[PDB]
This record gives structure tokens, C-alpha cells and sequence, in this order.
């Protein structure tokens, strides 16, 4: 099958807390990495998005690949995670309303999240984080989170949709160990603080998105996500760091290896 690919800073628009720089000792194999959440402010928290400049057409196949490197922080102090979000709205709306990583964000937004935080506002826990059976039971110092597709309702409220992870023995099923203390660049164990690909592979014939990350696979249909295949969508890569957290929540990608690949056929 012949495909076309767009990538890199020329094809994404930054919104909010996004910077670019080298990390020579920690990522000597890499060029310019793109960092979210570096504007640290425990009074407000922070957030950022990268918005793809072209529309997503859910009547045709696509594969989206995003290299991510997670903060090496426990789930009560680090960043909220990564939200790979499809929406009729834009990055400006996201800065205004929020995304898919918390309790509520942009109305009708949907997509895949890597949730790296146990979010608790004075004893009120984000609903999906409180799901000890499917999602999350290790809280505090653990660098433990979870993956899942999600859909924001007409009211913005985030709900879990699609399938639980399809190829795992982990308990909870959706678990992701998103970082550890390894600094070795060659070691072949999975290390979520190093760069690892998120792959979103959409099959138009079956209306199904497959998400692969950390060797785990999730699936959701356009019907699960509320996606109208007759309408073109925007795609955003999002991250955020909650207020009242007192160490860095820096989350990084390599934008020149963020690829949006589609058939050359119409
Ligand atoms: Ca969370």
C-alpha cells in the first residue's frame, strides 16, 4: 500500500506551554525534543497542545505515531499524562476548556489517554482514576498510571469507552508503569521515561482505532468515540500538570518523528 506522511513542527501548531531544546546527556541519540509543562507554577498548573494543521478523515485509514517520554515522578506529583484527542474544536478551545486527561474538558472531544496521575482535589478523585478494578490501584510514590480510550460527553464530562487492554496479564488490566529510574540508553527493558512510540492505527472498513503503547493494545470504534465519519476532525497532542504539585511535570516528544500517515488513494 502506498502512503503519504506529514511530520514535524512545520505541520503542527503549538498552544500554551510548549518549548523545544536538546537534552545532550539524557537523549544524546535525539535532536530537538519538544517539552510540555516546563512553565512550572504550582498555583495554576500548566498545559500545552500540538495541533495537527490538516484534518483527519475517518472515512479513510490512517496511522499516527507519537514518540513520548514520561516524567520520572510518582503519580501524585507528576504530569497528568498524554491526551491524543480528536475534536471539531481547536488548541485555543483546549487551553480554555481542557482536554481528555481530567474529569471534564472540551465537549464531545475523544481519543486515547496515557494517564500518569492520580488526580485528587481535596478528597475528590477524578472518576476514572478511582476505578481500582480496571485502571489504577497504586497511589503516591508509584510511577503507575493506565491507558484507555475516552469520550467527553455533550457536557464535557470524560468517560471511559472502548475495550480494556487486549493482550495483557496486568492487574489492573489498563496499567502502565510509565517511568522507572533506569538511565541506561541501550537496555532493552521497557522504560517509559525514554522515548517509546504511541501508535494509533485506524481501519476505516471496521471503523476501529487500535492504540499500541508499552506493548499493550486497546481498541475503540468511531461509535464508542461519538465520531461522525462524515465530518473532518482536528487532532491534538496534549499534556497538562495539575496545580499544587511541587516537582517538575515535564513531558517530552520528538516532533520530527510525530508522523500522520494516510493512503495515497482517495
Ligand atoms: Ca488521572
Amino acid at each position: 500500500q502506498d502512503t503519504v506522511t506529514k511530520k514535524g513542527t512545520g505541520n503542527f501548531t503549538a498552544h500554551g506551554d510548549i518549548i523545544h531544546k536538546t537534552y545532550k546527556e539524557e537523549f544524546p541519540n535525539e535532536g530537538t525534543l519538544t517539552a510540555f509543562n516546563t512553565n512550572f507554577n504550582p498555583n495554576t498548573g500548566t498545559k500545552g497542545a500540538l495541533e495537527y494543521n490538516d484534518k483527519i478523515d475517518f472515512n479513510k485509514d490512517f496511522t499516527i505515531t507519537v514518540p513520548v517520554a514520561n516524567n520520572n515522578q510518582g503519580n501524585t506529583t507528576g504530569a497528568d499524562g498524554w491526551g491524543f484527542m480528536f475534536t471539531q474544536g481547536n488548541g485555543q478551545d483546549f487551553l480554555n476548556q481542557g482536554g481528555i486527561l481530567r474529569d471534564k474538558g472540551m465537549a464531545n472531544a475523544s481519543g486515547f489517554k496515557i494517564d500518569t496521575a492520580y488526580n485528587n482535589v481535596n478528597g475528590k478523585v477524578d472518576k476514572l482514576d478511582a476505578d481500582k478494578t480496571n485502571n489504577l490501584s497504586q497511589i503516591g510514590a508509584a510511577k503507575v498510571g493506565y491507558g484507555t480510550f475516552v469520550k467527553n460527553g455533550a457536557d464535557g464530562v470524560t468517560n471511559q469507552v472502548g475495550q480494556n487492554a487486549l493482550n495483557t496479564k496486568d492487574k489492573p488490566v489498563n496499567k502502565i508503569i510509565y517511568a522507572d529510574n533506569t538511565t541506561n540508553h541501550l537496555d532493552g527493558q521497557f522504560h517509559g521515561q525514554r522515548l517509546n512510540d504511541v501508535v494509533l492505527n485506524y481501519d476505516a472498513a471496521t471503523s476501529t482505532i487500535t492504540a499500541t503503547y508499552a506493548g499493550k493494545t486497546w481498541k475503540a470504534t468511531t461509535d464508542d468515540l461519538g465520531i461522525d465519519k462524515s465530518q473532518k476532525y482536528n487532532f491534538l497532542i496534549t499534556s497538562s500538570h495539575m496545580q499544587n504539585r511541587y516537582s517538575n511535570g515535564i513531558m517530552r516528544t520528538n516532533l520530527e518523528g510525530v508522523t500522520i500517515t494516510t493512503p495515497q488513494a482517495d
